[PDB]
């Protein structure tokens, strides 16, 4: 297994990662610092978890100590869905490099498809609780994520929960720049996305796996919810290889030529979650893992469901 994928602006994409979405501020850095010594050179961040400033530290720590170089790293960021207008794009993409500490970004994606009234807050609300939309479109959005790369502030841009017809309307664009690198989507044994994998993949665009142990730490879980670390039939795969569930969880979208980016901050469980390039799973593994399937989103953002650009309403 090699440890990156090749993007189409010629630069290569390791395929196992560090998530920070729930990181505490207070605890992000000693992790983005073990990792790093563990041996990530992926960081997934965003502007929305507030907590970029302190992996900014962290990285400039390790760079300070001769641990790594900034070539070797691949650090990406997301475009908050507040700031889809064309004019508040290049504001929010130098803002997350100053917090970061850093003068470019490797890729840089629009977080969600779904543009939010500017202003302060993230999910600005009105009376009744629904998400106040913007007069944003993609299209539009996407041509100021080009300017981005052409002004060097980043060597990539792509998408995360775009549906295949929202793809299709960047592919199809008229005076299209740049296509999207990457397509970074929810996945793991209970929702597999085969059918936007395999259409991503044969459009060039590289699919990263987001919340692939089941995100047991979002805050709108449920009790009765299903458990993807705690599903004693992964547990006996994992146990047939001696190694641990999540481990089994990490392996799967590796082998499905896909990049994941497990979150901790627990630095034993870090060191464990990069432990994943010393075995394989048999082609049984991978099909009874794939027969997990229930369609199940962790990640749905239901105060966006009637959002015209809501992606989850289409079949993939
Ligand atoms: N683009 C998007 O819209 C989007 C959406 C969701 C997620 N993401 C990205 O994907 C990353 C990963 O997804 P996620 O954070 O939702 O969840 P996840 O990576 O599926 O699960 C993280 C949870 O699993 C725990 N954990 C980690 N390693 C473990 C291990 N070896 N054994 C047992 N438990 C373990 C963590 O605990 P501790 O941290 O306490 O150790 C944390 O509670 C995010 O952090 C973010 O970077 C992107
Ligand atoms: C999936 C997702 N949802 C939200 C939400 C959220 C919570 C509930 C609902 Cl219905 C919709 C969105 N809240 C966040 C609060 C703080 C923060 F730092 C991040 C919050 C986030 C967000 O970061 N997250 C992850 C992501 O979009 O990558």
């Amino acid at each position: 297994m090699a440890s990156r994928i090749l993007l189409n602006n010629g630069a290569k994409m390791p395929i196992l990662g560090l998530g920070t979405w729930k990181s505490p501020p207070g605890q992000v850095t000693e992790a983005v610092k073990v990792a790093i010594d563990v041996g990530y050179r992926h960081i997934d961040c965003a502007h929305v978890y507030q907590n970029e400033n302190e992996v900014g530290v962290a990285i400039q720590e390790k760079l300070r100590e001769q641990v790594v170089k900034r070539e070797e790293l691949f650090i990406v960021s997301k475009l908050w869905c507040t700031y889809h207008e064309k004019g508040l794009v290049k504001g929010a993409c130098q803002k997350t490099l100053s917090d970061l500490k850093l003068d470019y970004l490797d890729l840089y994606l629009i977080h969600w498809p779904t543009g939010f009234k500017p202003g302060k807050e993230f999910f600005p609300l009105d009376e009744s609780g629904n998400v106040v939309p913007s007069d944003t479109n993609i299209l539009d959005t996407w041509a100021a994520m080009e300017e981005l790369v052409d002004e060097g502030l980043v060597k990539a841009i792509g998408i995360s929960n775009f549906n295949h017809l929202q793809v299709e309307m960047i592919l199809n664009k008229p005076g299209l720049k740049y296509k999207p690198a990457v397509n970074q989507i929810e996945c793991h044994p209970y929702l597999t996305q085969e059918k936007l994998i395999q259409y991503c993949q044969s459009k060039g665009i590289v699919v990263t796996a987001y919340s692939p142990l089941g995100s047991p730490d979002r805050p709108w879980a449920k009790p009765e919810d299903p458990s993807l670390l705690e599903d004693p039939r992964i547990k006996a795969i994992a146990a047939k290889h001696n190694k641990t569930t999540a481990q089994v969880l990490i392996r799967f979208p590796m082998q499905r030529n896909l990049v994941v980016i497990p979150k901790s901050v627990t630095p034993e469980r870090i060191a464990e979650n990069f432990k994943v390039f010393d075995f394989e799973l048999s082609s049984q593994d991978m099909t009874t893992l794939l027969s997990y399937n229930r369609n199940w989103r962790v990640c749905a953002l239901l105060s966006c469901t009637s959002h015209k650009d809501y992606p989850f309403h289409e079949e993939f």
